[PDB]
DNA sequence: AGTTAATGATGATAGCGGGAGTTATTCTAGTCGCAGGCGACCATTTTGTTTTGTCATTCAGTGCTATACCTGA
């Protein structure tokens, strides 16, 4: 129990939220905790940024769409968080060090 | 001289309703030559869709100060 069960309610409001981008502003709100409910969780559990940690979830969760034999490339990013092309593209090339077509036709 | 009764013919009408099935069957008639337009195939330029490079506006975490509930003197 850490800060009366923020953990049990963070994966499901992930899990159950949209495209939407996932802020400080914007999820402490209905989230039932404050700034610093979040700052001791991801200091703790979790041990990374947020800005890194929900890039490698988009990531992860797009791995499977792109392999969903896809042709709209360009609404995969917007579906899944990134509101734009471009910020897909570089967050792709930093992390896998590959071209997004490379990746798609695999 | 010119006017009323009378003759063969084309001209033309003769029912509202629904009921069906695959589609019926050919008149006998040649070939040889040159020349223009078009169906079809493919290459190329224009435009839409995609990936990549070069400049600023912004949000995490580290750490301190501030406020409230729990256990204690």
């Amino acid at each position: 129990t850490i800060s009366a069960q923020v953990i049990d309610t963070i994966v499901e409001w992930i899990d159950d939220n949209l495209h939407q981008p996932l802020r400080i502003d914007d999820i402490a709100r209905h989230a039932g905790y404050s700034k610093w409910h979040l700052q001791r969780l991801f200091l703790q559990y979790k041990g990374e940024s947020l800005g890194r940690y929900i890039r490698e979830r988009k990531l992860l969760l797009a791995a499977r769409d792109l392999r969903d034999t896809d042709q709209r490339v360009y609404d995969i990013c917007l579906k899944y968080g990134f509101d734009s092309q471009q910020t897909f593209t570089r967050v792709f090339t930093r992390t896998f060090n590959q071209p997004p077509g490379a990746y798609r036709k695999e």
